[PDB]
């Protein structure tokens, strides 16, 4: 099982993120490259809808099938789409390499048909002390997104 | 259950296609419009992979989970992703309104996460006489496509 996503936005952020899940209930490897990002941390999430009619805005909130509060990937309390942050180097490139066991490429937690979004700022992983933190992690605006599709 | 698709290409072709299915075992309504199409008939299909890393080229062939020959949407012998043709009027616009009961927004005929493609030439619905007909319907190149995503 494999998925893929082309990230595009109004600005210069763009990239290709690959998803792989060998076992139906195994972790998903998420890897790829994103360019045009400012050096530092950027929120990285799977949002609810694969709707790009109004750009990244129509993607809705973080995919949250269990109605839980926003958290970091390692947390028990977190949205299914909470993959944390990705880091861009001084050259504006983030060589993404994540492995997650909460998102899936099948079943109730499937992210295929939804939207991957890389955000403006760092995800505070829900430790910012306010409602925003436990909702979006204060990661800011959506710099680029794409709908997650089936791949071979 | 709903889905949506934003079609884009290297040329002027662009549009938005909607999908609706009130019953998991019922038919799927498909509607919207595509502009930039030369007046006439255009192949309209769901291709296997929702991979746009190489534009529409990486989408693969027509979604064909049952391994059948290419056909028209109303043919018993068809590819699940075979939606026939759409018609662009003199204003280079195709107003799409389709109802199909082979494709689904769930289950094994699920097209969510796959790619919708609008073609260059008309689809000869697989009655063209040559091999290429029972494979692609001779619909020519892919002018625009998009990954089908879950919509609110
Ligand atoms: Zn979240
Ligand atoms: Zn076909």
């Amino acid at each position: 099982t494999k998925a893929v996503c082309v990230l595009k936005g109004d600005g210069p952020v763009q990239g290709i993120i690959n998803f792989e899940q060998k076992e139906s209930n195994g972790p998903v490897k998420v890897w790829g490259s994103i360019k045009g990002l400012t050096e530092g941390l950027h929120g990285f999430h799977v949002h609810e809808f694969g709707d790009n009619t109004a750009g990244c805005t129509s993607a809705g909130p973080h995919f949250n099938p269990l109605s839980r509060k926003h958290g970091g990937p390692k947390d028990e309390e977190r949205h299914v789409g909470d993959l944390g942050n990705v880091t861009a180097d001084k050259d504006a490139v983030a060589d993404v390499s994540i492995e997650d066991s909460v998102i899936s490429l099948s079943g109730d937690h499937c992210i295929i048909g939804r939207t991957l979004v890389v955000h403006e700022k760092a995800d505070d992983l829900g430790k910012g002390g306010n409602e925003e933190s436990t909702k979006t992690g204060n990661a800011g605006s959506r710099l680029a997104c794409g709908v997650i599709g089936i791949a071979q």
